């Protein structure tokens, strides 16, 4: 099975091609993770996936999506990850982390607590920052503050510090969250970036925050560990061919700047779009990026059907298959997939105290 | 759905009728549990089951099955359970524990490391104790030492101390392991008990260790928390009707002595038997015990098919359905069962960070 072939990137070898993508839990307190996360992550690692990427972890308090988001904006926040990293490694999975800044989509309620911007007089909320003072709209009506050049320098340094902390906590894989309408994506998109300084206008200027942040992170992140990013390569906003062309060009610059793998997604920059949701719908776009930028990729959305994961890999659409919600439903999805695909000794996807009893 | 109706016993209310029965993990060191158990148990509790019974936990070192078994023979061993109990409670499941003594089946290898008695010159092994100096046979050839009356008093006191420790660690449900050919079962069975003192011969004498141990435990175990036992009610050894009749009589004495629920199993006392394994094969025998002893029961073996669990409950064969291996395969089996049975808002079997995203 292609799904169960190992994958090596830099000095890291994943035992199979199943990646658990970042999935926010909304269970942290002032950014500090706790036994929610410890058990959640260790349990997933034991389920058999080759790579487990920790949820969007804010580089700065105001870059959380919600009051429940994880953070890594101090050394104490970083040290809270150490036992979880060690548990993921003990289970034979590779520990990764997505470092993030929510930009104009920050200061929102948890998804089951309204999913919308926090009211102005709620003591939990905060001012958001972005390239330009323009609201997302819809359920995120708050107008962000336009960043100064010093704010740009500060946020870049927060990404650097976050990466240094992730490294020292023992993570073996990092993902910069440049997707999903958050700060990085919003610098790239003309919808959200109306700046007239070095950080907006042209393609080079809109790319600049992302490329400078990648380069700054690269100074502290070990060359022998995968350096990755998530990036929305189109919006489904009626501008798809031009946007894809620019996104592919940016992917080439990321590769030239040391990016080892790209997690290909949708922008979610603005609400007025028509995204054609369906099982593995991103496969063809991920394949195009992979081919035209000559860079390994992953993608997500509906790959929890094992045969579809297998087909994407065999078609060379993807190098890793990211499987999210199916792992919330069943932490042992990798074992289910092994059985479904007829892998020999499928139960030994799991550790011995499970595998022995589930043989045949 | 019957499976998702709450159950109250003494002061304890289970949110549904799904019990996770004790399942040895073989991951402890000198009886001390560790992060294997913490994550395993907390993850199961979050999966939705109403009751989670911790694996056979030895009341004394020599009563472990294997070198990897959990123990509760000192206060330090008990305190290791406290964070796990607290995590099970935080998830809304009821924490239980099975306290045990393996008798002649002790000093064995882990199941994936030979499953047989440990060699005499292996530094990990130890002398086993039992009612009579008679080996199980087959892969467990070691002849145990015949217990003295002082040994009987000591082991009873070890059960008492174990129960007191379980209580003080915060367990809300206790199960005495009088099944599966271990010490208690072996005192009851004429196959293994050839004693000619007060603890063997007659029905009353063979029952005596079990009844005295129950009574001694009852002195320290709170009356407001369920006091339960697992007991093998037949062997499939050609003596089934007579053995069932005696086992039912013992169940009546257990009830009269304060037992709140019986986990009905098979004896496994000797190897030369013909057990008719099949899905829910114990249902009719559990029903007979329930009816003839007028005592709540659970049973196990093949109830991981949700419709079969539901049928057993609706037939009043069982009060709780114990689902073991299906929970090793999928820690979130209760959610799977809720979906399969068409329960409203099935994803809310799980906590919010999962349930929200799995709705519909
Ligand atoms: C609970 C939940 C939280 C998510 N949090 C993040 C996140 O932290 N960062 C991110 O890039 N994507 C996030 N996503 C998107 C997932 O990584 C994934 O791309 C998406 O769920 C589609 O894959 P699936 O169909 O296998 O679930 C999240 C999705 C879910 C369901
Ligand atoms: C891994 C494993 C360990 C077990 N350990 C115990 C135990 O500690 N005590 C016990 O009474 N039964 C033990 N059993 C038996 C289970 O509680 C249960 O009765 C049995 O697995 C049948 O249910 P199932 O078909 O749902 O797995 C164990 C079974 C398994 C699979
Ligand atoms: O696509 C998604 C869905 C949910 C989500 C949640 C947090 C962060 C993200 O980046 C997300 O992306
Ligand atoms: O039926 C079983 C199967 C496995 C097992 C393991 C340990 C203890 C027990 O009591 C057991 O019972």
């Amino acid at each position: 099975s292609a799904l169960f072939e190992p994958y090596t990137l830099k000095d890291v070898t994943l035992r199979n091609r199943i990646a658990i993508p970042p999935m926010c839990q909304y269970m942290a307190e002032d950014g500090m993770i706790n036994d929610w996360h410890h058990v959640h992550l260790a349990g997933l690692a034991r389920g058999g996936a080759g790579l487990l990427v920790v949820e969007a972890t804010a580089v700065a308090p105001e870059g959380r999506i919600t009051p429940g988001c994880a953070g890594i904006w101090s050394d104490a926040h970083a040290q809270a990850f150490v036992p979880v990293v060690q548990a993921i490694k003990a289970a034979g999975s590779v520990p990764g982390i997505q470092i993030a800044h929510a930009g104009r989509k920050a200061s929102a309620n948890r998804p089951w607590e309204g999913d919308d911007h926090i009211a102005a007089d709620d003591t939990r909320g905060w001012e958001t920052i972005a390239p330009s003072a323009i609201a997302f709209g819809a359920h995120l009506p708050k107008v962000p503050r336009e960043m100064t050049l010093d704010d740009i320098a500060r946020v870049k340094q927060d990404f650097v510090d976050a990466a240094r902390r992730a490294r020292d906590a023992g993570f073996e894989w990092i993902e910069l969250h440049f997707a999903h309408g958050f700060l990085g994506q919003s610098f790239f998109s003309e919808h959200s970036n109306k700046r007239t300084d070095a950080y907006g206008g042209s393609f080079d200027n809109r790319s600049r925050f992302l490329l400078e942040t990648l380069a700054a992170v690269r100074e502290v992140w070990p060359e022998n560990l995968p350096l990755t990013a998530r990036f929305g390569v189109l919006e489904y906003d009626g501008r798809d061919e031009q946007t894809l062309e620019e996104s592919i060009e940016l992917a080439r610059r990321f590769k030239a700047g040391g990016l080892d793998l790209l997690s290909v997604s949708v922008g979610f920059t603005i609400p007025d779009t028509n995204i054609p949701w369906g099982p593995a719908f991103m496969g063809p776009i991920a394949e195009r990026v992979r081919r035209e930028a000559k860079l390994p990729v992953t993608s997500a959305w509906g790959f929890g059907t094992p045969q579809l994961a297998e087909a994407a890999l065999q078609a060379n659409q993807l190098d890793l298959v990211s499987v999210g919600r199916a792992h919330l439903a069943d932490p042992h999805w990798a074992y289910f997939a092994a059985k479904e695909l007829g892998v020999e000794k499928a139960s030994w996807t799991l550790p011995a105290p499970y595998a022995h009893w589930l043989e045949r």
